[PDB]
């Protein structure tokens, strides 16, 4: 496991979909994201691995107006920029 401090503003759209910590799990906060992205329904609906972005708080965060969900390495980083990791 991996245990991290999300910074602020992840923090805030963590709690938007009903997280309850000050840290986490690193698949606690890829849980979620991923709820955050359907329930504002981010995601394309005609291919569900394309995310936009572009006139939301994420877009803000990852610094992308959209994204692939196949960028494993490239979500990461951008989520990690957003974070501190603590023992
Ligand atoms: C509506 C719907 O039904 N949609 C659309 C949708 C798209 C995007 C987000 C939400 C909905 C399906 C098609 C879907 O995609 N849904 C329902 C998510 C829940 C999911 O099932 N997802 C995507 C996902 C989960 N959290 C995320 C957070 C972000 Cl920021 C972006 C995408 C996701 C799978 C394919 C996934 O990637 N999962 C489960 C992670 C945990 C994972 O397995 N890995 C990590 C990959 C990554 C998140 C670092 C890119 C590997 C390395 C291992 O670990
Ligand atoms: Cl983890
Ligand atoms: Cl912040
Ligand atoms: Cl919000
Ligand atoms: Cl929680
Ligand atoms: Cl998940
Ligand atoms: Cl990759
Ligand atoms: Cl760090």
């Amino acid at each position: 496991e991996t245990l991290v401090r999300p910074k602020p503003l992840l923090l805030k759209l963590l709690k938007s979909v009903g997280a309850q910590k000050d840290t986490y799990t690193m698949k606690e906060v890829l849980f979620y994201l991923g709820q955050y992205i359907m329930t504002k329904r981010l995601y394309d609906e005609k291919q569900q691995h394309i995310v936009y972005c572009s006139n939301d708080l994420l877009g803000d965060l990852f610094g992308v107006p959209s994204f692939s969900v196949k960028e494993h390495r490239k979500i990461y980083t951008m989520i990690y920029r957003n974070l501190v990791v603590v023992n």
